[PDB]
């Protein structure tokens, strides 16, 4: 028998040093919870898990996104209801004071009534405001020339829709004119024609209203669809990235048991050669 090189020796610790490798890769998946966690696992893999995971991240962003978009449009409509109301007041006035029983200080009693509530709603046009921007005052009309209103309601680089509010300035409702006279009512004649012209008013607010609801339920929409989409996406790429825990404890059971086995198998082979020496 060969004394000089144990060669069973060799076999075994090379078995066991294998074995023991295995065994640590099994703990690290264990311990993360994750099937990939260095470049090696599966490259592939890898890359379509984080593509994923940027998917993913941008999915919840952008439902934020829709939601803040959702707010300034809930804001806005809000801001209008007060100046649809002003404008129904005005109206009554106009239908009151086209009555031939009322003389002309009358009438003017009537306008100083008018006159306030013209200015409530320049109030309301110039002061609107939502996290710093002001909304009412045409900055995001259709063919404004000052900025432009967009929300980016997709997680990818050109996914945004594009939001108009008109200008609300009592000059753009012909309450005011050109050189800033208000409408009057103080005569039966000129009470009889700003009835029109409140009905016009009102036409214009309305539209303006059903505009910002368009949006906000196309709003809402988007933001199921993007909450549909989220819980897909991470489904998808758990599925690829994510340990199955069970099968794992399997495979590092079976692979520690190995280990026991090639150690006992490594100490019976070392001292194998000692049974020469009895031939000494």
């Amino acid at each position: 028998m060969i004394i000089n090189h144990n060669l069973a020796a060799i076999n075994s610790h090379r078995v066991l040093k294998f074995q023991n490798e295995e065994v640590s890769k099994n703990m690290e998946k264990l311990s993360s919870g994750m099937r990939i966690n260095r470049a090696g696992d599966d490259a592939s893999g890898l890359a379509v898990s984080e593509k994923m995971r940027t998917q993913v991240n941008g999915l919840r962003q952008a439902e934020r996104n829709t939601e803040d978009g959702m707010s300034l449009i809930q804001t806005t409509e809000g801001f209008l209801q007060e100046s649809n109301d002003i404008i129904q007041r005005i109206r009554t006035l106009a239908i009151q004071s086209s009555n031939g029983i009322y003389t002309e200080e009358d009438r003017q009693m009537i306008q100083v009534e008018v006159s306030q509530l013209i200015d409530e709603v320049d109030r309301i046009a110039s002061q609107a405001e939502f996290n710093k921007m002001n909304l009412l005052q045409g900055d995001f009309a259709r063919g404004s020339r000052a900025t432009s209103m967009w929300f980016h309601i997709g997680p990818n680089m050109h996914q945004r829709e594009r939001v108009f509010i008109a200008t609300m300035t009592a000059r753009s409702l012909n309450l005011k004119g050109q050189s800033g006279e208000l409408l009057s009512l103080s005569t039966a004649d000129k009470s009889n024609d700003a009835i029109g012209t409140l009905d016009a008013a009102l036409t214009r607010i309305s539209k303006q209203r059903a505009n910002l609801g368009a949006y906000f339920n196309r709003l809402e929409h988007a933001a199921k669809g993007l909450m549909n989409a989220y819980e897909n996406t991470q489904a998808s790429e758990s599925r690829i990235r994510d340990a199955d825990m069970a099968e794992e404890t399997v495979a590092f059971t079976k692979n520690q048991i190995l280990v026991q086995s090639g150690t006992a198998m490594l100490a019976q082979a070392n001292v194998r050669p000692q049974g020469v020496l009895s031939l000494l």
